[PDB]
Parts: C-alpha cells; sequence; structure tokens
C-alpha cells in the first residue's frame, strides 16, 4: 500500500527524517502526517506536473468529514524525479517546520494546536528507503 | 492498533533499532519482521507471565496459512515491566542478529533466506517510542 509509520506517537520535541527516491515520470508524491488517512495535520504535496501545476510544493490540512483547508505554496523544490531525497519535519504547537534535502526551509502552521501524531504515510509517485523517528 | 512501520523495505544490511517502554502488569509483547500480520520471519516474544513461561525470550517464524514453526528460547532477558528498552536488529540470508539493551545478542535463523522485509510491527503490553531503520 502507501510507506506508514503508525502509533509510534511523534511528539513535540521529537524529529522525524524519512528519505526516499521520486519515480521516473511521477506526477506527485505527498508526505503526510496526522491521525489518519482522512484526518492530517502536514500535507506536503510535491508536484512534478499535476493539473496546472508544475514544480511546486503545495502544503494543506485535511479534516475530517470537512475536507482540505487553505493551501499555503512554496517555490522551492530542489526534487529531481529518479532521485533520492531527504526531508525533515520538527513541529511546536504553533508551527511545522520542514528542512528540505539541500537545507531550504519552509514553514507551515500548526493549524490544530497538537501535540502529537499518530500517522506518518506517503502516498503518490515516490517510495521511501529509510525514517528515523526519535 | 498496534505500532507498525509498512512498506519501508528492511534490506539485507539496513539497521532496525525500536525503542519503547513495557507495560506495568504486562504478560508479554512482541517485535515481528515479515511479510504481514501472518507471515511472520523473526518473531521475538518477551514472556514476563505467560502460561508456564515467566521471564523468557521465545524466538520463531509464522508461516502464512501454515502455523508457527519451531520454537527457540532464550533466558537472556533484561528487561523490567513499566521501564523503557531498545533493540537493534540486523541480518543476512543466514541470520537475524539481535543486541539487547544491555549489549547481549542472540542470533536466529533467517529460515526462509528473505532479503527485505516490508513490515515491523509490535503487539502485547508495550509501546514503542522510537524508531530508525536505515
Ligand atoms: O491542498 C492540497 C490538496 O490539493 C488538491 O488539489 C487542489 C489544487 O491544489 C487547487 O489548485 C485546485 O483549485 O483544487 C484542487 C482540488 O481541491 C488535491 O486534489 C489534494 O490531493 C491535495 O493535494
Ligand atoms: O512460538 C511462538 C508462539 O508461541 C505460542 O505459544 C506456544 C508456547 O510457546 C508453547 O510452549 C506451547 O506448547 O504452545 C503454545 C501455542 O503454540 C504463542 O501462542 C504464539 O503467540 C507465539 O508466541
Amino acid at each position: 500500500d502507501r510507506a506508514e509509520v503508525r502509533n509510534i506517537p511523534f511528539k513535540l520535541g521529537m524529529y522525524l527524517t524519512v528519505g526516499g527516491v521520486v519515480n521516473s515520470n511521477a506526477t506527485r508524491f505527498s508526505i503526510n502526517v496526522g491521525e489518519s488517512t482522512d484526518s492530517i495535520a502536514m500535507h506536503m504535496d510535491h508536484r512534478f506536473s499535476y493539473g496546472a501545476d508544475q514544480n511546486v510544493l503545495v502544503l494543506n490540512s485535511l479534516v475530517h468529514n470537512v475536507g482540505w483547508q487553505q493551501e499555503e505554496r512554496s517555490k522551492k523544490f530542489p526534487f529531481t524525479k529518479g532521485d533520492h531525497f531527504q526531508t525533515t519535519i520538527t513541529f511546536d504547537t504553533h508551527t511545522f517546520y520542514i528542512q528540505l534535502s539541500n537545507g531550504e526551509t519552509v514553514e507551515f502552521p500548526n493549524r490544530n494546536k497538537d501535540a502529537a501524531f499518530n500517522l506518518i504515510y506517503l502516498a503518490g509517485d515516490a517510495r521511501l528507503t529509510f525514517v528515523r523517528l526519535e
């Protein structure tokens, strides 16, 4: 199915580093941190070609039985199809701090002010090769 | 549910370190490396009190739609209910190499000669607090 880390709580102060490989001919893939596949506090989508979006990062949250909220977009896109990537995420109750493969960072609001998350997963056209959550 | 790391391949040469806490009044808990909850190549059960077994490690494999194979048991048991533990696992095509919190080791045959595993999970009376698989 998708690559999942489930019920190993990602809590305030811990760091999550995932590494993987983008597929050749990838459309998009995302890293999702939340509660379930329908309850995502930080959705980070990497769009190689999706609709009108080409080489952009789109960040958003998904509320259970409600839907996607306000998107934030970033133009920082050090990603290449067929290549490796590595991303580190930490958060406090106000902000998710994300660091990309090249050291550039992107910040996204912790909109629900959650202190722990029990599901981390990747979906779309990429695969994970390692994870550290500590 | 249980603590799971799914579809992030654990391959020949990589190391898996999981850390957690044993519940107070724990009966037993296990760390399972395999393909599914019905297909486990290395089952490591930690028995505080289970039947006639008290403070013993039991290792075995579970074959899909067949069942448990020959058990191997170890008397090394540096575990205390309510306390933390940390375990490191690597394997080659013949052997799973397991290192316990106190540095003692236990070895178990890789009975199917598998080179990669797509499910790592914990079940029973413990919880995981961190994982590194790299
Ligand atoms: O916001 C994350 C969310 O985006 C959806 O796509 C949006 C698209 O970004 C937007 O430009 C357009 O107006 O509406 C689309 C549908 O809501 C994705 O479908 C979804 O998977 C998430 O990635
Ligand atoms: O071997 C792992 C497997 O053990 C089962 O328990 C065994 C028990 O170890 C043995 O002494 C007894 O004779 O038979 C029991 C049932 O097969 C557990 O039930 C199972 O969960 C695994 O842990």
